[PDB]
C-alpha cells in the first residue's frame, strides 16, 4: 500500500502562500502510503510500490465544496421538490456528485433539505450510500425548516415543515450514526437550517445552535431588530464554529464581527450571479468555495467555479494560490476537517493529477496556472482520495456516462410531463 507519483511538471499546495505556508513547491514526485501524504521532492521508487507517472501534469490537492443542493441535479434549468423519490433523488445525487468527481473535487459538503414528515426514503442515507460508492468523503448539511406559513393545506406532505423535536432528533440519529470527529473523517454531519433567518424561529436558532456545539458539529446556513450579521451573533450563530453560504451585501461592521469571530463563508459566484470576497478575505474571515444546486448554477463543478472566482478577482485587479487556497485548505478549516486540503506531508492523501493534453493549454509558460484559468475542464489522469486512486484518466469506476446519460433524459421527461399535473 504505497504510491509513487513522480515528475510532476507543477505541485500547488493549497497553501496561504507564506515562506510559513508556502503555496508552491518546486519540487517534483510524491510518495503516498496508506492514506497520507509520506513525501515530497526528489524520492527514488520502492521496489514493488505503485507507480504513477505525472511527467507533464500539474497536481492540486483535490477541491473541497462548501456548499451544495445535490437534489437540484435533476432541475438543472429552473427552479418540482415534491416530485422527487427514492430512484430519482438517489440520480440527481449521483450526477451531480459525478461531475463534482471528475473536476478534481474529492470532499463534498451537501446543503441538503428535502424532508419532511413521513419521508418514504432516508435522503442522508442515500447520500451517504452514494458518496462511498464514489470513494469521496462527504459532509451532511442537514437541513430545514419549523415554520413556513404558504400555511399547510395549500402545501403537499414534501413541503411541510418538520416540529423542532423530530429536526433535532433526527440529528442525533445522525451524529452518532455517521459523524466521525477526526480531522480525516470520511463522513460528517452539521446542523444546517436552511435559511437560518427564515427556516426556523430566532429561540429556535439559540437551542439550534445548543444541541450542535453539545453534539460537537458544525453549523451552517443561508444567510438572506437590527443587522442580519447582529442578529446571527445575538442568537449564538456565529463563531468559528459555524460558516455561511450567500452572503451576498455585507456592513463594514457586519465583516468585522464575521472576522473576530471567526465565522466563515461558502463563496459561489456562478450561483451568486443569478442574484463581496476580498474585503471579508483581508478582514481576515475564512473563505471557501462552493458550487450550490444546479438549478442556480448549470455548471456546478469546482473548475468551473474557481475559474468563475479568480476572474472576478482579477476584476478588481488575487492570484491563483489565492484561489487554490479558497477551494482546499480554506474549505477544509472551515468545515474542521483539518488534515485534508494541503498537499503536504503528513496530511490526508487526497489528490488531483491533471493532464493539460487540450490545446487551450498549450501554450502557458506556467502550466500549473490551467486548471484555474484556461476555462474547459482538465483531463483527471488521477484523484486520489484517503490515498485512493478514484479516478483513472476521467474514468471511475461504477460509471457508464453514456448510460448516466440516458437516464437523467428520461427522468427529466417524466418529470416535465409529471408538472404539468
Ligand atoms: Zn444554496
Amino acid at each position: 500500500p504505497s504510491t509513487l507519483i513522480r515528475n510532476a511538471a507543477a505541485i500547488m499546495t493549497g497553501g496561504r502562500g507564506t515562506a510559513d505556508d508556502p503555496s508552491r513547491v518546486p519540487g517534483p514526485d510524491i510518495r503516498i502510503v496508506g492514506d497520507t501524504i509520506d513525501a515530497i521532492g526528489a524520492l527514488a521508487p520502492r521496489p514493488g510500490e505503485t507507480i504513477v507517472d505525472a511527467t507533464d501534469c500539474v497536481i492540486y490537492p483535490a477541491w473541497v465544496n462548501t456548499h451544495h443542493h445535490l437534489f437540484q441535479s435533476l432541475l438543472k434549468g429552473e427552479p418540482f421538490r415534491a416530485l422527487f423519490d427514492e430512484r430519482r433523488f438517489r440520480l440527481a445525487a449521483r450526477i451531480g456528485l459525478i461531475e463534482l468527481a471528475r473536476s478534481g473535487c474529492a470532499t463534498v459538503a451537501d446543503h441538503n433539505y428535502v424532508y419532511y414528515p413521513g419521508m418514504p426514503f432516508d435522503s442522508s442515507a442515500i447520500l451517504f450510500e452514494e458518496a462511498e460508492k464514489l470513494g469521496l468523503r462527504f459532509v451532511l448539511l442537514r437541513g430545514g425548516a419549523t415554520q413556513t406559513r404558504q400555511l399547510e393545506a395549500d402545501l403537499p406532505t414534501a413541503l411541510r415543515p418538520e416540529t423542532l423535536d423530530a429536526y433535532v432528533a433526527d440529528i442525533e440519529r445522525l451524529a452518532a450514526r455517521y459523524h466521525d470527529a477526526s480531522p480525516r473523517a470520511m463522513r460528517r454531519v452539521v446542523m444546517a437550517p436552511t435559511t437560518v433567518l427564515y427556516s426556523i424561529s430566532p429561540r429556535e436558532m439559540r437551542e439550534t445552535a445548543a444541541v450542535a456545539r453539545r453534539l460537537g458539529l458544525r453549523m451552517h446556513s443561508h444567510l438572506s431588530g437590527k443587522s442580519p450579521v447582529a442578529f446571527c451573533g445575538e442568537h449564538d450563530w456565529l463563531g468559528s464554529d459555524v460558516w455561511y453560504a450567500h452572503l451576498v451585501k455585507v456592513d463594514a461592521d457586519e465583516i468585522a464581527l464575521l472576522a473576530q469571530t471567526g465565522t466563515g463563508v461558502a463563496h459561489c459566484p456562478q450561483s451568486n450571479g443569478r442574484l463581496p470576497v476580498r474585503e471579508m478575505a483581508d478582514a481576515g474571515v475564512p473563505v471557501s468555495i462552493g458550487v450550490d444546486g444546479a438549478a442556480s448554477n448549470e455548471a456546478a463543478d469546482m473548475i468551473s467555479e474557481v475559474h468563475m472566482t479568480w476572474l472576478a478577482q482579477r476584476a478588481r485587479l488575487a492570484s491563483i494560490a489565492e484561489v487554490i487556497h479558497w477551494g482546499t485548505a480554506g474549505g477544509a478549516r472551515v468545515m474542521g476537517l483539518d488534515e485534508v486540503g494541503k498537499v503536504a506531508v503528513g496530511y490526508a492523501a487526497d489528490i488531483a493529477v491533471y493532464r493539460l493534453d487540450d490545446p487551450r493549454y498549450f501554450g502557458l509558460h506556467d502550466p500549473a496556472i490551467g486548471p484555474v484559468a484556461s476555462g474547459g475542464r482538465p483531463s483527471v489522469m488521477a484523484l486520489f482520495s484517503a490515498g485512493k486512486r478514484v479516478v483513472v484518466d476521467d474514468l471511475i469506476e461504477g460509471v457508464d456516462i453514456k448510460e448516466l446519460g440516458g437516464e437523467a433524459r428520461r427522468v427529466v421527461r417524466e418529470l416535465l410531463r409529471e408538472v404539468v399535473v
